[PDB]
């Protein structure tokens, strides 16, 4: 409803999810096209972004800790496999809305910040697909902020959620396959957060 | 690149996959303002929709027959769950560009000519993520077009594809689920597509 700078950061990493983990530039070209045209509201409710309050646990620092693992510090701007300049822990949006570019820096601290404003949707969405998961969600968070709602909520692992609780932490396993191939970082990453799933 | 108004019907269906199964009138506002605001090809890149010429195989009639099962027919024009005004088979787009309103009646081949332009992209999708599998992909087709590209490009079911063919026909009973809930019409449909998948 009222429109803020904080969340096309977030409306883009949750896009970037429901596009099977990357964007290309012509997404984001054709996204701040339609913002600066349209608004940020048009822009949210094309793709299915209900902006986002939500009491129920907040992403710990060992979540971020391992969010922050597989996202890999660069501390200078770098176009990324889409074409799309990158900086930090995935940031591709400052909190203000202006696009990361071509000569950009940072440090770990500011990276670690913008993050947390990228992350910032995966609570919330955390929240309405589930029982209270204490602060062990951390790894649902790495979960769902790396595959996405529309993924979350059609998965046999949310099945075994709301409470067969091994299932689920032998869930994270499958999701390994990309493009029918089998990615050795996602069975990496898989494994950090099956094995976090068990405090 | 040329714009066409068949293609709106088509990133339309493909946005509803991806946006698990349907879209809300909200989506489809949102949407038909870009198109008029910015052009066709900023709605279909903002979405990740890359509009397709794949000689390889076509939904033949019988694949159509299930399609059409799951969609159910609709001689008259219905507001559907999301809010959007729906007829025939799913279509909420003519292959004009216009959309379905409150007032509008069809035919059974009124009705199967529009689908045909709803599943256009499917063939394209299943070319590129798959060995021609003859003309029994039409259990496959029936499965991409519910289930939408992203969905398939990460599916286990994809990986026993590129050939062990009977996991595969055994993973369609695995997506039932929907909000972590199972869905009778989903393994009635998953069901009726694993049958097909054997000839």
């Amino acid at each position: 409803s009222v429109d803020n700078a904080e969340q096309i950061a977030q409306a883009y990493s949750w896009l970037r999810a429901m596009s099977g983990g990357k964007l290309t530039q012509e997404q984001v070209t054709a996204g701040d096209s339609i913002i600066a045209m349209n608004g940020l509201k048009t822009f949210a409710q094309v793709i299915g972004y209900k902006m986002s309050v939500t009491g129920f646990r907040d992403i710990s620092e060992n979540g971020y800790k391992l969010i922050k693992s597989f996202e890999g510090f660069e501390p200078k701007a770098y176009q990324d496999t889409g074409g799309v300049w990158t900086i930090g822990y995935g940031t591709i949006k400052y909190p203000n809305g202006t696009r990361v570019k071509k000569g950009d820096m940072c440090t770990m601290a500011e990276a670690e910040e913008w993050l947390k404003n990228d992350c910032a949707w995966v609570d919330a969405c955390l929240d309405k697909y589930l029982q209270p998961t204490q602060n062990q969600f951390d790894a649902l968070a790495s979960f769902v902020y790396n595959v996405g709602e529309t993924a979350f909520s059609k998965s046999t692992m949310l099945k075994s959620l709301n409470g067969n609780f091994a299932g689920a932490a032998n869930q994270f396993d499958k999701w390994v396959y990309d493009n029918g191939k089998l990615i050795k970082g996602l069975v990496n990453r898989r494994a950090a957060e099956k094995k976090l799933f068990l405090s």
